[PDB]
DNA sequence: TTGCTCTCTTAAGAGAGCA
DNA sequence: TTGCTCTCTTAAGAGAGCA
């Protein structure tokens, strides 16, 4: 349409940059013949106007990017501005990209390592292996990793003090880290943790950190490491087999890593009405991905539904579930509603006996 | 073996100028002002074999302009991955490198679709922390073509005290929803015009959100998104069909009538009598109540639709009070809200788990005229 | 005409290896973990005559290793200053530098003064943005020796909703000074220890910071700290001398004992007998009132004492209780509160200028037993 | 005392930078010699010594920095390490150092220039100009500036909906600005302000900015532009005459760039009862650098703590003052407490008659 | 078993005949 | 009046005789 605007090369290296070198009306990419291996021809493949109709109008970013075919269908003035306004337009256009190209700021991170003393000592996870694992999915720490160890139990045991001071523990940390806002919004950092305790303690360390918040679990796994065993597994079916009827206490047994013998749950708790949540090849190496722990929590909370609405009474847990999968628990278990839950653990220095260790409720 | 001067053109312009690796800009510097190109542009296989992660396998000539092995970085950047290259081996480079080309291809091909106002609601009532990142609503925002002008509103109510929540919690709540958002909005207004759509997100306390609804809904046109534990902003999976919507209508008789939502998880009918003797309980309920339903908007337009039937049906059977026990969504909660504006303009007591009564159901606030 | 090794070395040394320009540590790449140098030793008067801010007048062989002209710099401020020499001409890099190694030097040749609780403690009450850097209170702790083991404690009252300063807002204001304080610090308990003391900065409701002041006084070693108008947290003139506060003291009469404290401002008479008719009014003040007299915490102290002696006398006028009109510097507000803690039991109704009722005194909190 | 610890070079370059080159325990430089012209010898003037008594006590991290005399007082075993704990006063020092070494990400900051449409067409300040000037004392911009320019009025004039538009035209855009929170601890950034508008304008953006944040005033100066002309200038003795005692209105006069007539005040105010603020040499160049612009507020608030002690009524202000000066005038009046201010100004459209523009107050 | 001199590597802008 | 080839500049690590 009548005339055309002119630009130097300058000016086009601009204009082709921010545009991410597609048409702004039709999204045609019009690097199409470098991609060939033929050479590019900037200033015939594509056409460059001012987004207004004729004292910005010709700043660089008030220039819009269009191929051939869209510039044709413009009607322009003998000057080549269009006689119709394109601003809107063009300038949601340019914020699409930027939204884009400032994704990996996205990734700002804070890592968090949290172990028992023991597995410390035998199978210390260091913040190296973690930041790698974090870096290859584009998590980003800007300052040292927190790395905690669980306080090791006094005279009194886990009491209900203990479990809250290990709460107040992570959770101060925690929040002085989240307070390291940044990136192009202001954004609270994403948390990155990795979790080998006891299952107890684990869950423990859901409960501190939830799961309303950005937040990756990552895992350690005994032959990959931290990183992933395999990004492309499917999650397995979650098999559930539910709790004969009567009045005995009502158990949630969690074979995962392993199957769990009913007669030492019902050693630990006599009378116990057995339901189960399963996988069809119980395995320690089961977690190949974070969808594996997400499917778990989905499988899990739809069984917990199901037994919560059958009593009011509380459902004793009998886990051997990786240590992903216990982090996911407890932060499953953080709502405002609150049934009560009583989690029984192997004592291993009590020939492996199921021991009640630990209380979440109201 | 020099990268030739149509490839690093191509570069500059496939990233759109900004670093892969940590996102900042460039094309000009903020400091003092001057467009510039500060960026380098890198290779993940060296050209000499010695370098960081150098191969003797690399045809450093068949690949000097071959951009899957060149990245845009900003000089820092750029430095560190050269100066450890096993914290920064080939696979992830490349992995990260083509997951970068790939958001921006997808931004340049998606169609606009409209402008709207950000909103993000969020409450403290939980003991943990609760906060949705601004990015990720923006983010889905513009995978469906919309934009803003500015970063939104971002509204998080005051944490309950020492005595819980309380009727002065409740009144902060209110104060939230009904004045600081107004006066938000009212500020930002002009800018977007006379009636432009909120894009909002809550999670927040089903009260709370019930009644931001009821405040939003008419006053402004909407386009709900939803928080998941999943996939966070993003919508699980846009080809899912919503469930069926399964309706159970209340018993005969002179007692309180009770609308029971079973959505993410069943609601004992023990709890619901408990709180409210002699309940004549009406229950809404999916096949399979689970946190996770929420998979794309039209699960939520499909809740709508099954709960405005159902709101005007019960609401014939009496004229006194609807007593609401509600284990939803929290995009849903904002959905109920907004189907209670100007059509059903019933009393609406909405009931919620308390901590400080052993998560016995008890009262909070009343919605309606 | 390179920089010989010994010259690096001091380079990286006096800048403890940050960037001179940004503060990015240069030492630890934090993305991946590696400890790795990835800064530049950079030259500001360029060897070549033709770089930027070259001069024809530079003996480049006589200032290679010339450390004012050498600044320690990320890759990427190196880049940008390369690239705009009129944006970044060599006077003002050379202050930067000069200004950056000394304030290294101030901090290396600080003794250890023990540590303490970082506590801001900020109002919304304002109609303008209100927000006390945790940077600029950490750096005056720094300055008189004393560090913390985290960034410490940040309050921020809710703003006032629709109804303005009600009773809801000083409920609000209570369960932030009472319970939300008290409950980051039995958190951060341990880390510091049994006793540890608050380095405490406020600008917030005068009658807020007096209820903070009661509520930490006694329970805990105090270390305040204030922020200026002009100075901002550093302390404008610790050499001036403390102003005279004088004393009036009250009539003789039955009628209700008023104490006026003109200090940041003369408060009109008039403004305190139309709240309080009949009011018998005691008055501490200075020579001239000004926003800007907190210049050292010696002017702090001195406050407190002549403060300490007036209120004993004037508890023993009368068991009724004493009516507070205060126009006083938030550091002084907060001293205010301490003194009433377990010595002066005497019921205090603090008065407070009100926007809702025309700038007319009305009574809001009370304190004492 | 007894043995020595030994590190190698490596080490020694690492302890070096993160001690910046000085005693732990005394804070002499031990870079000296190379300030003498004399060469290093980093291994003589200086002793590395763990911080704690004999598994990270050799961590770099855990060795100090310390001269020979002072190495000398410290008790050590066979193997050099100390017999005492000194890890509490060696973390401090490190922590000093590092509060001083991130210092220059205490200036991240927001552009803001506000000014009319007419100086914005006879006197544009660019964004570049604001830049240079901030950069040059450490405050550091991340996005584009803010430069907004004040809407023209209407009809109605610039009545209380026109000032309250413009105030929350400004306060929207700080507070999304004041959103971007980054650097070492989550802080907001700075705001980095000019102003060129009507005196009037002028005091609504200071209302809208207040002073009670990390703010800088910048001045846009005939001669030397928006650098200060000099940095090293002692403010002036501001003149205060007060007012005549009667029953008229009270006036406050600002003679600061220029000296104000009477007569000029009367005309506007009948029985204007005068009290006058004023510099012995009143100049439009009198804004020399940031302090003269704070040695103004603080002896203009005692002077008005004074006048609005003096009656309930309103005070009229008749001010010939610089642009910086207005904006502080406006920030300074943003107490809870609110006295009556009525703004006059000259209408250059009427003659330059003062004529009442603005009302401040409760 | 540094711990000084000189070569090497990687990025960039500059400019020189030509398009 | 680019708009490809080759030289130039600035930083760094590497390593080679020697300390
Ligand atoms: N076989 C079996 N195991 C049972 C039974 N009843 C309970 N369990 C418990 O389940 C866990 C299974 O081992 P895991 O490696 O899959 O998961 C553990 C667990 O999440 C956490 C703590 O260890 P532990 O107390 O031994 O719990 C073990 C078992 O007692 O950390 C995980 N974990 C432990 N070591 C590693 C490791 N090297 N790598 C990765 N994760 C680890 C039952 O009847 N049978
Ligand atoms: N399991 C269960 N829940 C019940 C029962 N009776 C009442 N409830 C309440 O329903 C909500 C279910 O959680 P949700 O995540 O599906 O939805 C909530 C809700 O819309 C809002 C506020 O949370 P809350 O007050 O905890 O209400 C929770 C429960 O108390 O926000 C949603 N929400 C909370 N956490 C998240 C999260 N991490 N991600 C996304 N949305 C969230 C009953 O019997 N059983
Ligand atoms: N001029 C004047 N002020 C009066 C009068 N009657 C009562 N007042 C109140 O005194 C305070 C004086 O301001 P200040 O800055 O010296 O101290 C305040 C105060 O300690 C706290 C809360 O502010 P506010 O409620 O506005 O109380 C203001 C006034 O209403 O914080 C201090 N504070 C406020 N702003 C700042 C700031 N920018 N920098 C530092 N401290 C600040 C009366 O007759 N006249
Ligand atoms: N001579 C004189 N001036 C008087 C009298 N009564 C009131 N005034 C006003 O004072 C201002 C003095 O000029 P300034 O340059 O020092 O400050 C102005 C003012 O702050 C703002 C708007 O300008 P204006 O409306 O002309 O106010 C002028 C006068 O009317 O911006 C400042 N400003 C204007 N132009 C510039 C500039 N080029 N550079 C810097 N600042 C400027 C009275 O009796 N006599
Ligand atoms: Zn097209
Ligand atoms: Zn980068
Ligand atoms: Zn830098
Ligand atoms: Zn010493």
């Amino acid at each position: 349409a009548s005339g055309r605007f002119n630009t130097n090369d300058e000016t086009k290296r601009i204009v082709w940059t921010q545009t991410a070198g597609h048409c702004e009306l039709c999204g045609t990419d019009l690097t199409f013949d470098y991609r060939a291996g033929k050479p590019m021809k900037w200033g015939e493949v594509a056409a460059i106007l001012p987004a207004s109709p004729k004292a910005h109008t010709n700043d660089t970013a008030n220039l819009m990017l269009l191929c051939p075919g869209c510039h044709d269908k413009i009607d322009r003035d003998a000057d080549g501005y269009p006689e119709n306004d394109l601003s809107g337009l063009h300038q949601a256009y340019l914020e699409r990209i930027r939204l884009a190209a400032t994704t990996p700021d996205g990734g700002r991170a804070i890592p968090l390592i949290v172990q028992s003393q023991h597995f410390q000592t035998i199978n210390d996870i260091p913040v190296r292996d973690l930041l790698t694992a974090m870096s290859a999915e584009g998590l980003t720490a800007f300052d040292q990793g927190i790395k905690i160890a669980f306080a090791a139990p006094g005279p009194r045991g886990r009491d209900t003090t203990y479990w809250q001071n290990v709460k107040d523990s992570v959770q101060y940390e925690l929040e002085q880290q989240l307070k390291r806002r940044g990136g192009t919004y202001g954004d609270s950092p994403a948390l990155a943790v990795v979790g080998l305790a006891d299952i107890p303690a684990l869950m423990m360390l859901g409960q501190s950190i939830g799961d309303r918040s950005k937040r990756l679990i990552f895992s350690f796994h005994r032959e990959h490491l931290l990183r992933w065993p395999d990004q492309s597994a499917e999650p397995p079916s979650f098999l559930f087999t539910p709790p004969p009827n009567g009045d005995g206490p009502l158990a949630l047994v969690l074979s995962i890593s392993a199957q769990v013998p009913v007669r030492d749950v019902t050693d630990a708790l006599p009378g116990a009405r057995i339901a189960e949540l399963s996988i069809p090849e119980p395995s320690y190496a089961m977690v190949q991905n974070r969808r594996v722990i997400h499917a778990f929590r989905d499988a899990l909370q739809i069984r917990l539904s199901q037994l919560e609405a059958l009593t009011p009474d509380p459902i004793h847990v009998f886990a051997a579930i990786p240590a992903a999968l216990a982090i996911e628990f407890g932060a499953l278990l953080t709502t405002q509603h609150q049934h009560t839950y009583l989690i029984f653990d192997r004592d291993k220095e009590n020939q492996d006996r199921f021991t009640q260790t630990l209380q979440l409720g109201p």
